[PDB]
């Protein structure tokens, strides 16, 4: 494949985790490409393809958008950008075992996953008042959230390739942190 020089990185964060911003200045210091399912979709409606116009009438009626679709827009959008820069940072993603899998199967294994940490704690001192029915829904967003990616992040876990970042300090900590992690994976 001509994907045989990508390194691939994952990234994942919750609410409160800030994996935004860090994913905007990783960008702006290493020229990583930065591929979402959700700008890829959203390309995919404004190509005019059939498939994009059956996207677009799917995701009006509420309808999920299957893994491969998704799968398959990621792939081309790498086979189009891999000799620009070889790195690619994926956000928000994945999100379930059954996306990582398939990914490092269908595309190229990942080359590690950032993951972006915060506590209950942190995330409420953070978004919350110190609008209780508005605040309580981001609450049980983090947990949902938490709770849904713990087998993804246990499973990359077990091959050592987790980097996982206390994101509980300031942007600029965190950044600091991120690459210092980064480095061992052989990106500098």
């Amino acid at each position: 494949q001509k994907l045989a020089k990508a390194k691939v990185i994952f990234v994942l964060g919750g609410p409160g985790s800030g994996k935004g911003t860090q994913c905007e200045k990783l960008v702006q210091k290493f020229h990583f490409n930065h591929l979402s399912s959700g700008d890829l979709l959203r390309a995919e409606v404004q190509s005019g393809s059939p498939k994009g116009k059956e996207l677009k009438a799917m995701m009006e009626r509420g309808e999920l958008v299957p893994l491969e679709v998704v799968l398959a827009l990621l792939k081309e959008a790498m086979i189009k950008l891999v000799d620009k820069n070889c790195h690619f940072l994926i956000d928000g993603y994945p999100r379930e075992l059954d996306q990582g899998i398939k990914f490092e199967k269908e595309v190229c294994p990942c080359l590690c996953v950032i993951n972006f940490d915060v506590s209950e704690e942190v995330m409420r001192k953070r978004l919350l008042k110190r609008v209780d029915d508005n605040e309580e829904t981001i609450v049980k967003r983090f947990r949902t959230f938490n709770e849904l990616t713990k087998p993804v992040i246990e499973h990359y876990k077990q091959q050592n390739k987790v980097i996982t970042i206390d994101a509980s300090g300031t942007v600029d900590a965190i950044f600091d942190k991120v690459n210092h992690e980064l480095q061992k994976f052989g990106v500098k």
